């Protein structure tokens, strides 16, 4: 459950299309149906007219947001069972299917959008799938190296199963092929990450508020997902407090910071202003590999997440007024 | 958050001590502050502390009303949340942030386990590792889907001075534990939670927020320390083939529907499937894992407390009890 | 807010269209367009609509997933506070979305709920009892408060009269009224009933200021746009009266269970439905017969809620069986 | 109900006591229980309670972290509510329905009083009829655009055993309830409550449930006895035509845009517009005079409703921060 933004995404795999409305979002901050679209675009080329597209039925007017709600629609074109009582599985898989998770990526293409507003930049990129992994990322230093996760996100663009290192990808494809053809499905790992978010989102004082544990509730509740970590995570779990602690650092124009990320951007439920790193374990799909799609999804959730956090702190109707707030917010940052 | 109760704990860890409001109970349902306290003192002999009711309770019994609890403080986030605050005296922050607050939860809990219990339901957890140290024996997770198994090893964790499955190896981890205490170090560490007699049908796949595993993962990240959340095989399964993570479904007179494993941890799609509710949980440094794995069951019971009410609904036992009897029939007879 | 139904609309009221999401409602509760179109339809003649179903229903039957709805704005061919609010210096983009023009999708939300409703005898009405300050003189007694077949009768009514006056022979009196009124440089306002019947005591609690019944309905019935006003039952009538006269006495008999010998309370003792009939009064301050429509959307909404949150259930069956057994449970108490 | 604030009491009315947590309220707010006191003796004069601060406050100022305030319960409808909760001794149901519970509920609205105060915004009330006899002067509502009026008519009711504006009119009012009294009779009452120095822009037209007059209405409605609620005019707004109802709106150099008249009640389309707020709400007869100490009660939860309307716009976790939002809201306000 969210803290200040709101929406709802409602649809069926096979039904006429995919609505949703999302609230909350202030008021003057340019949106076009492209930006959305492009979000619905990676997470279509996740799993291996067709492109999806999103209109914008409301909220928005000559390119900018008005601060009312804003509904979406993204048509098909192709156009559980014990407990709401279904002999015919078919009407819940049809909502259940990861089709849903499209609806959800079209919201945090907009909230996304909200957050680049102030320097905020969400990606990702996969990991490991099946029992193949990316050797290169073992070492997980890069956690809190801003340009080394952005230039991940970038390669895992150019990659056609979103890895962070693209010649790897014919190695890659070959695997895969070698276990598909044996019948079998695969799973998967992907980092999720955001970067120059200030420290201060979230909260202690209460259970339902503490960052971490929403990150969790959003990762996990996207289709297959079975882990999520924040951080270093189980492997922080074995080490020594020393191996793990992220030493403080501090500078007079920069204020505090971390000399290492193995927390993941969070302490105690608070935000670090070091980059704010998901591990996700995607389980195997049935019985067309899924999670670079999956990925695409988390980078939604995350920005979701954020999104309402950013706005539960600085609070606002319009771009002005929140831009002005966090300016002066971190300042007081830098300066504490 | 929850989508049925509702509750809300305060207090500093130096303070008059720490107060919690717990609301959506059913009426009648017997409840005493031993009840509550047996759980407030399993949490601090994980690493003297009572709880008073101070209304919900009457002869015995919950009114149906808001139910408050006091565990006076008898001794009577850190930075980030210094400058999230403007709190200079950053033991302003530290006080609330400490893992202290976790015995108002545990607290809270307690009355969910109640509550639970009535309809059968059983929560349990045991360690599994402290730092390098893990208890071999469970490393084979074929367990997840044995009620009896899970059971025993919780009761084994009730004797283990770390809440080990195998009391014989706390001297064993004891010593490793111990041992890294003389040098300058601390230990983080993993445990399991697990919920018997779990219908199958609670939360939902209709809208993210409802779906039981994100629910589950929120709670159990919310405490403090902890770094890492899987239902399950959890990272594990994402690494093998789906025929070796998939739990085949079955089916039998009487028994209804049930599957032959549990990779899943008892859910999947969102909803619970009837087999054991499986959690794992990674606590990192700051020992205190035994202390986080019975906080962890209290945060499983007031999560499946909430779900259970969720799909049920009710003011009063008698009601509610019907309710799930009518809805297990109908699970089986499915 | 709603303690288990969740809905959203949106739409500007010259954009595409208007579009409602609503998740709660159970599985297999058979529902149409035309079930929808009948509220739209209605709340219009109170001044086309169409509204098409995008999701949660198949075969006629709802799917139990979130219900999806959009009223297509066919000629796709208050201002000041939410401009300082929005930062909006065009004061269009405030208007658009504050326009009562809004109301169309909470009706079109309040129809589902209003045929859930019917699924257990409950049934929703309204009619319109003043219009500037001409008010119908045969209802200055609330007498009928507690008459669950006068109520239905003056909705009856109320649908064949062009300002859903309980009495249509007065239609004349009160067209003519307004035009007079309109002839001048001037607008009016109205007062409305909004009843629903055969709802069983228990809804709503006690136990927490934001759960009692009398406020949830108050909120639903402020939030329509130029309501000022809202009472339950007598309101603020039984304010000025003496104790013993705005009391409801019990009453009890075998067949019946307990009831109450008069309706002042509108149906809701101490943050809970009583079993009477649920009386609202709503005042709508000028620039009625629309608003009334979507009055009794909100009341549909509410009270499935409320149903809804007493039993729980993700299919009709299921509910329709726990309700069957609170019912009996509230009878033999 | 409340979107930034969240609060919940409990107690039974002759158990140990009453407890609330209230969550919210921003750091470094000064509060003592003798603020809060004071306001739960005020309600009991409306017919010596105190509450005992549990945490949330070190040094006589607000630490951010959720506020719990016991009220000791020294002497340590009935029906619906026992067929509900199937409850064969319906002094269950009585304990907690009491309104002895609005005693949590003004101790909560205490607080938020002293942090609406911080910023200038004073909330009153005062008692304008008991049975059939009504105070005459008030009559007249063009007072309601009247911001030291009002004022005057709260302080001049704190003189008045019944709260009434005109406290020489007591010795009437109280003669003729004592004859309603004699012939075993019981009253109700009408009230209005205010709160002054709103800015524009609270609550929101954008959805139905953000709306501040729903809010406002729920709030009200929600105490005890209450059957009715009005904003401004209310039900006789009803009765008139638009040109004696609208407010026409003027502008100035200083406090910029501002109504001429406010029978509106200080909100129009579901946001505040600067003027006074004014809520009527009237009281049933209590069972078979209570209405000043429902007074008391109706200022707490115009409180609380306000308080959470500014938080839910300014957001902020510390009162420094709050504050300098809430003046260049006003800076944005006057310059519109």
């Amino acid at each position: 459950s969210l803290r200040y933004l709101r929406f709802l995404t409602a649809g069926e795999s096979h039904g006429k299309g995919l609505t949703a409305i999302l609230e909350g979002i202030p008021a003057n901050l340019p949106l076009s149906e492209e930006e959305i679209n492009h979000e619905l675009r990676r997470r279509q080329r996740g799993y291996g007219i067709e492109k999806d597209t999103a209109e914008i039925l409301s909220g928005v007017r000559f390119g900018k947001t008005l601060g009312s709600p804003i509904a979406l629609f993204i048509r098909n074109r192709d156009w559980g069972g014990i407990k709401y009582n279904q002999r015919d599985l078919r009407n819940i898989l049809e909502r259940a299917s990861a089709r849903e998770t499209a609806a959800r990526v079209a919201v945090g293409a907009v909230c996304k959008k909200f957050l680049s507003e102030f320097g905020i930049k969400i990606g990702s990129f996969v990991v490991s799938i099946g029992q193949k992994e990316v050797e290169e990322l073992k070492d997980k230093s890069y956690f809190a190296n801003p340009e080394k996760l952005l230039s991940y996100h970038e390669k895992a663009e150019d990659s056609e199963l979103r890895i962070p290192f693209p010649e790897k990808d014919e190695e890659f494809k070959t695997y895969i092929d070698e276990v598909k053809e044996k019948g079998e499905s695969l799973g998967g790992v992907f980092e999720v990450f955001a970067l120059n978010v200030p420290p201060g989102l979230g909260s202690h004082i209460q259970w339902d508020r503490r960052i971490d544990g929403r990150i969790a509730q959003a990762m996990m509740s996207i289709q297959a997902i079975k882990g999520v970590e924040i951080g270093l995570g189980f492997e922080a779990a074995r080490r020594f407090g020393s191996q793990v602690h992220d030493e403080i650092g501090w500078s007079e124009g920069k204020g505090y910071f971390r000399h290492s990320n193995n927390l993941g951007g969070t302490e105690g439920g608070i935000t670090n202003g070091m980059p704010i790193v998901v591990r996700v374990a995607m389980k195997p799909i049935p019985t067309i590999v899924a999670v670079p799609a999956a990925s695409v999804v988390g980078e939604a959730m995350l920005a979701i997440v954020l999104a309402d956090a950013l706005l539960e702190k600085l609070g606002g109707d319009f771009m002005e007024e929140v831009k002005k707030r966090f300016e002066d917010y971190v300042n007081h940052v830098k300066s504490f």
